């Protein structure tokens, strides 16, 4: 099952200029608990923002372009992608925009973290029906002096 795993800031806004502006340890926590032993799609981009494999994690990257380093998986579509996955539970895509806005349609299950804070960015989260979808999970967190803001936790389910 395909499964969007993502950090939203006010207003859909999930980066800026190839990175995200706040910090929050806690999401990275999350992330990483959600995704672990997984595999993991990701944009050309997000790799590159990200500058190294995830360990312990099948690293797959979608680029028209061919590859560029061997520790990691490249692939030229989205069917590829998934391919490329094998036979696993839940394939975990992790940005960026354009990337999410490819696999919601196939997706089963929404990771999202909504994040209290005001964010100037140039890339967003894409346009989802809240109708298809059913919460399923939610935990709220104020911030605190590892986490300057407020945060919470969210799990859906397409119905
Ligand atoms: N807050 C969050 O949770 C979160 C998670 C990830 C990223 N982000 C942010 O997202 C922004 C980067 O997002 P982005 O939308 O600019 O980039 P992206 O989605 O990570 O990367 C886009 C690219 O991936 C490739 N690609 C995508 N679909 C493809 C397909 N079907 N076939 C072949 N190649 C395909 C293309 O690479 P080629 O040009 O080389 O073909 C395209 O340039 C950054 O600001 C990052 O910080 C936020
Ligand atoms: C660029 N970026 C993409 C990123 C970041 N936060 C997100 N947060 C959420 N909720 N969802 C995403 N898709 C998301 N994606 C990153 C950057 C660094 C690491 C990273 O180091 N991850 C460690 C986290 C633990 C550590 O901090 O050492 C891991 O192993 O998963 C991950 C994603
Ligand atoms: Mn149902």
């Amino acid at each position: 099952m395909i499964s969007l795993i993502a950090a939203l800031a006010v207003d859909r806004v999930i980066g800026m200029e190839n990175a995200m502006p706040w910090n929050l340890p806690a999401d990275l926590a999350w992330f990483k608990r959600n995704t672990l032993d997984k595999p993991v799609i990701m944009g050309r981009h997000t790799w590159e923002s990200i500058g190294r494999p995830l360990p312990g994690r099948k690293n797959i990257i979608l680029s028209s372009q061919p590859g560029t380093d061997d520790r990691v998986t490249w692939v030229k579509s989205v069917d590829e992608a998934i391919a490329a996955c094998g036979d696993v539970p839940e394939i975990m895509v992790i940005g960026g925009g354009r990337v999410y806005e490819q696999f919601l349609p196939k997706a089963q299950k929404l990771y999202l973290t909504h994040i209290d804070a005001e964010v100037e960015g140039d890339t967003h989260f894409p346009d989802y029906e809240p109708d298809d979808w059913e919460s399923v999970f939610s935990e709220f967190h104020d911030a605190d002096a590892q986490n300057s803001h407020s945060y919470c936790f969210e799990i859906l389910e397409r119905r």
